[PDB]
């Protein structure tokens, strides 16, 4: 194979708003023949394009000949964008040198076509709405005005809308990984085992997924439970590491995850009925006669817990367990803390702040079993009108509202969060012993959607467990394909500029996004439709931020370089120390926090091997190539730093900064940033 | 496995280790599955096999 003509660009990479880089081109003849090759750029208006070498065509070289073609250029339009050059050789004008052949085959003409990506101007992030409409064989419509304009930044702000229903998942990309027996410390043991439970739920419930990793995770389980059996407790209880501690309760989702798995899991090998009715007389011994009793969170690790000790909440999470086991009284016992949850819930009915997690969790649950709980595909609604990841993210702020008491949106446990929150989601969907056809499907179908396009088995995830409790969510959907969802539904997409789209669903439009987009600056959105069942619709709005904003609560101390560049050597090489803390950090979760990314043109190496060095007596030895992670260890008491510098990419920079700064303390608390950029300017 | 035992050996105790369940502890799980094993056989209509 051969071409002796090849060319190469220069990446500037996904960048600043302002686009004046350092656009190059370089062609090199590896032929012996020194041709002509007639070169220009096909522009659009679609950017501002500038010429440098105006005067001059780049106009010949030789074997070898090494040259650059460099053009300037400053446009308008945002986001990805295919850049369009061409190089062609002519023919009779042997006058560059000696001669020009110009007669390669049909492989004519070098042309290169790029699309490349701009970043626009200030920081990033959405906002959004939730509605759906479900007329009975009739009609029904709702207006929705869509609109957080403070603070507002030139021409960034954008949105779409959609709705969809899809079956046949595809494929399983997002299936494998594994870790095992860690290596720093023995408390990881929960965060090992609980999900590795439902892994044996999977082995049948996609046809798409890779199985025998779970059907080796057997193998480890089989050794599994046997680390519980020496982490429970002698009188029934369970922790890290078990009993010595006697007249208390303990933490209870890693064991009542499990102990309907574990009557799953008493199949292959046998644990008896006898340790599911002592891990379940634990609990009745605990139920207070009158009161919902008693109990402190202050237990062995928030690693595990991403939580904040509200007993009640808990309360709810003995009863799950409740539910597995057929006692029969035990179901009037939910209905104890079922009252003690219609107090959480009056709250979340209210809707100020429940932390949003839990209720969630089992209200939906707690009448899985029985079959006339019509009440609860209500309930539902809220949790995904609760900011939920209709676009498969649950991004990153709250909708500009500050005040006391808010919801678990924009909190420090940080995975991401899209994929912990959706688990108990869809997880609490389509358990309906009727159909789930209505509108508790068409959104779970959205749950499969991304996770069928988190198609990655690296496990770097923002976090690394929690792709791990991305997989529950393709799983359980396994039989919910078998599914019928198609009626006479018709939409109507309008807003106050004269516009108005129409859009329509069926069975076989069940699988159908509908996406559209308005230029308006207004948001408002009214909306109709007819048929038969339900159907839940979804809101996006895009829109950039933080044109320049102000001081707030939080310490960031970060030091690019000594103050200055001052020298030709410098706006390359300079060595960026950042020390950070936030005093709120208190029993909410591990330390899961952090943004570190790289300026446009600024591209590292050992700021790859200062995070590799880093233990601070504690790590998770965790990083993205772009960012760096090594946070659960402590939060903020005492902080610490590092130092890590760049290479400059970008020989010309339109003068516009860069920052990447994050965030997340505390419910009441207002902005709480603290930024800075790169000087060398 | 799915059979019954002799029983007076435990039947014998199993109220002598609820009065030996102070120096040293054997939990109420202990006496109770002890228990739940006998509850089991009761048959419903018969006087179990
Ligand atoms: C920061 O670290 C200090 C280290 O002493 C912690 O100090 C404790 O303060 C709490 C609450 O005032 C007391 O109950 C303890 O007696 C102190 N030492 C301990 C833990 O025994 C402090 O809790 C940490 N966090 C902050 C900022 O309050
Ligand atoms: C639609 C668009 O972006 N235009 C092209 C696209 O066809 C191509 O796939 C891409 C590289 O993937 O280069 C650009
Ligand atoms: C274990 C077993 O019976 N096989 C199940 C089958 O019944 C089910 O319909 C399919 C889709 O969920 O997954 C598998």
């Amino acid at each position: 194979a051969f071409q002796p003509f090849f060319v190469e660009l220069t990446m500037p990479y996904s960048v600043i708003r302002g686009e004046a880089f350092t656009l190059k081109a370089t062609v090199l003849n590896y032929l012996p023949k020194c041709i002509r090759v007639s070169v220009q750029l096909e522009a659009s208006p679609a950017f501002l394009a500038v010429p440098v070498e105006k005067e001059q065509a780049p106009h010949c070289i030789c074997a070898n000949g090494r040259q650059t073609v460099s053009w300037a250029v400053t446009p308008k339009s945002l986001g990805n964008v295919n850049f369009t050059v061409s190089a062609e050789a002519l023919e009779s004008q042997e006058l560059c040198g000696t001669e020009v052949p110009s007669v390669p085959e049909h492989g004519r003409k070098d042309t290169v076509i790029k699309p490349l990506l701009v970043e626009p101007e200030g920081l990033e992030k959405e906002t959004t709405f939730n509605s759906l409409l479900c007329p009975s064989g009739g009609e029904v419509s709702e207006e929705l005005s869509l609109k957080l304009p403070p603070n507002v930044v030139e021409e960034s702000a954008r949105a779409s809308v959609s709705v969809l229903g899809d079956i046949l998942g595809s494929a399983m990309q997002n299936t494998q990984n594994l870790l095992q027996m860690p290596y720093g410390c023995g408390e990881q043991n929960m965060v090992l085992f609980a999900p590795n439970i439902y892994v044996l739920d999977y082995l049948n419930e996609t046809q798409q997924l890779t199985p025998e990793i779970k059907s080796k995770a057997i193998g480890y389980l089989n050794t599994g439970y046997q680390r519980q059996l020496n982490y429970k407790h002698y009188d029934g209880s369970y922790s890290t590491f078990g009993e010595r501690y006697g007249r208390n309760q303990g933490n209870t989702w890693l064991t009542a995850f499990v102990l309907k798995t574990f009557a799953q899991a008493r199949a292959y090998i046998f644990i008896d009925e006898a340790h599911i009715t002592q891990a379940l007389i634990w609990l009745s011994q605990r139920q207070k006669d009158n009161g919902c009793f008693r109990s402190s969170g202050s237990l062995l690790n928030n690693a595990i817990k991403g939580g904040v000790e509200d007993e009640v909440t808990l309360s709810a999470y003995i009863t799950i367990a409740l539910l597995e086991i057929p006692l029969t009284v035990t179901h009037p016992v939910v209905r104890n803390a079922l009252f003690c949850l219609e107090s959480a819930w009056k709250t979340a009915q209210e809707g100020d702040h429940g932390s949003h997690v839990y209720t969630k969790a089992l209200l939906a649950y707690a009448f899985a079993l029985a079959g006339n709980q019509d009440k609860r595909k209500e309930v539902l609604k809220s949790l995904n009108e609760e900011a939920v990841k209709k676009d498969n993210s649950v991004h990153w702020e709250r909708p500009q509202k500050p005040k006391a008491p808010v919801g678990h949106f924009y909190e420090p446990q940080a995975p991401s969060a899209e994929v912990e929150m959706t688990s108990y989601v869809l997880l609490a969907y389509l358990t309906a012993q009727p159909a789930p056809t209505s509108e508790d499907l068409t959104s779970a179908t959205n749950i499969v959607k991304w996770i069928t396009k988190q198609q990655n088995a690296q496990g770097g995830f923002s976090s690394t467990q929690d792709t791990v409790v991305a997989l529950h969510a393709l799983s359980k959907y396994g039989a919910a394909t078998f599914t019928r969802t198609g009626k006479a539904a018709q939409v109507t997409i309008q807003s106050s500029g004269t516009f108005s789209s129409k859009f329509q669903v069926d069975n076989n439009n069940r699988l159908l996004l509908q996406q559209v987009s308005l230029p308006e600056l207004p948001g408002e959105y009214s909306m109709k439709v007819t048929g038969e069942g339900c159907v839940y619709l979804q809101t996006s709005l895009k829109y950039n931020i933080l044109p320049e904003k102000e001081e707030f609560p939080f310490a960031l101390g970060v030091q690019t370089l000594p103050q200055t560049c001052d020298e030709p050597k410098a706006h390359t090489s300079f060595q960026i120390s950042l020390s950070v803390s936030y005093t709120g950090s208190r029993s909410a979760s591990n330390m899961a926090i952090v943004d570190v990314k790289m300026v446009s043109g600024f591209i590292p190496l050992k700021p790859t091997v200062k995070m590799l060095e880093r233990s601070n007596h504690v790590s998770r030895t965790e990083v993205s190539s772009n960012h760096v992670l090594i946070y659960l260890d402590k939060v903020s008491n005492q902080t610490l730093s590092l130092f890590f510098t760049v290479l400059q990419d970008v020989p010309v920079r339109d003068l516009k900064p860069a920052i990447v700064k994050v965030y997340d303390y505390y419910e009441t608390d207002e902005f709480a940033i603290a930024e800075y950029n790169a000087p060398c300017s």
